[PDB]
This record gives structure tokens, C-alpha cells and sequence, in this order.
């Protein structure tokens, strides 16, 4: 699925992201804009071998198991192909975990690069929320 982005921060604040451990719901929205392109199927392979997975493009290294990762872990125990499913569910329960372990949102790399120290408040600005 390919969401809107109105559509998807309707979504997400329903799943309960908005100001998650401090982080507004623009942060989200923005986040999945550039790691995705709001594409709920969206993979790419990295350099290690390791594999990154949907609307937040969650790694195998440590987060899912897909079965080609030797000697990775599986800290939110999926499948990685849970996280490509059109309801964003699963990759929402795993984000929370995510951006709890102790580096918050700069665990996403185009979050660190494209969003942090942002308007990102304009990523959600006309949606009726
Ligand atoms: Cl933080
Ligand atoms: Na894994």
C-alpha cells in the first residue's frame, strides 16, 4: 500500500505514536516520507547482507528475521514480512521498541539527515486529524 500522508498520520495517531517518547507526530510522518516513500513494501539491501523492511524500513540485523541474516537477532520476534503488510500494525509495535532502546529516532538515518532540526510540524499541517 501506498499511503497518503494525511491518510498514514491518521494512522499512526490512532496506533499511538504521536509524541511517543517525546517525539511529535510530524517526526513519524517525515521518517517514513524518506526512509519509504509512505510505500508499506518497500525493501533494500545493505551492505552486510542485512535487509530493510516497509513503511520504516526496520533492519534484519537486528529487529526481524527473513531467513538470510546469519547471525542476527530478532528483538521485536517477526517475520521481516510482517512488516510489509498494508496495516501498518506491526511496524509500529517494532518502531516503539526501536525508539526506546536509548537512541530515540536517530536510529533512522534519513530521520538524522532529512528531518532532525526541522519544521516537521509542516508534515502534518491540513490533516484532519
Ligand atoms: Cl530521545
Ligand atoms: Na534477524
Amino acid at each position: 500500500k501506498v499511503f497518503g500522508r494525511c491518510e498514514l498520520a491518521a494512522a499512526m495517531k490512532r496506533h499511538g505514536l504521536d509524541n511517543y517518547r517525546g517525539y511529535s507526530l510530524g517526526n513519524w510522518v517525515c521518517a517514513a516520507k524518506f526512509e519509504s516513500n509512505f510505500n508499506t513494501q518497500a525493501t533494500n539491501r545493505n551492505t552486510d547482507g542485512s535487509t530493510d523492511y516497509g513503511i520504516l524500513q526496520i533492519n534484519s540485523r537486528w529487529w526481524c528475521n527473513d531467513g538470510r541474516t546469519p547471525g542476527s537477532r530478532n528483538l521485536c520476534n517477526i517475520p521481516c514480512s510482517a512488516l510489509l503488510s498494508s496495516d501498518i500494525t506491526a511496524s509500529v509495535n517494532c518502531a516503539k521498541k526501536i525508539v526506546s532502546d536509548g537512541n530515540g529516532m536517530n536510529a533512522w538515518v534519513a530521520w538524522r539527515n532529512r528531518c532532525k532540526g526541522t519544521d516537521v510540524q509542516a508534515w502534518i499541517r491540513g490533516c484532519r486529524l
